[PDB]
């Protein structure tokens, strides 16, 4: 009857309210966090947490590699209406780079996501959270109705 510790596809409003409910805004950055299905890249996981320094929710994507869960390629900074041509020119190269890296990354991550549903992959997720310095005590646990339906996480309890 155990509930996975991974959230399914939850919306941005709900992400913010879950972090606030668990007092993320009176605790250090990453002391409170949740783990959820990536909405953009199926097979990836996204860690959402509160950044005290910028007063915003931030998100970090992880994917399966042969070594276990690892950080996914990070996208460039979003375009802004004030961007100079120099910013825009750099964005072009960085986006192409991100797209090529992410494509290779998901090609491997999605295959591992599919083959090993009965998985010792769970321990490597805990390892990568520790490397990122997420306080494991501050993990927000989904309720049954909000937990991920993906079979890879059935035993992520
Ligand atoms: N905000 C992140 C990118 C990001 C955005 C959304 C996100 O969630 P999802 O996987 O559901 O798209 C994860 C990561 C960054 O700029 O590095």
């Amino acid at each position: 009857s155990k509930i996975p510790i991974i959230f399914g596809l939850i919306n941005s409003y709900q992400i913010h309210n879950l972090l606030e409910q668990h007092n993320a805004k009176t605790k250090e950055s990453k002391a409170v966090f949740l783990i959820r299905d990536s909405s953009t890249y199926p097979g990836l996981l996204t860690i959402s947490y509160y950044c005290q320094e910028q007063d915003i929710v931030k998100h970090i994507r992880f994917g399966l590699t042969d070594k276990g869960w690892k950080t996914a390629p990070k996208p460039p900074h979003e375009p802004l209406k004030s961007d100079s041509p120099e910013i825009k020119e750099k964005y072009t190269l960085d986006k192409i780079k991100f797209e090529r890296k992410m494509k290779q990354f998901i090609n491997t991550a999605k295959k591992l996501f599919e083959q090993h549903i009965r998985a010792e992959s769970f321990k490597t997720l805990i390892m990568e959270l520790k490397i990122h310095e997420f306080n494991l005590e501050g993990l927000i646990k989904p309720t049954r109705s909000q937990a991920s339906q993906e079979k890879h996480f059935t035993d992520y309890v």
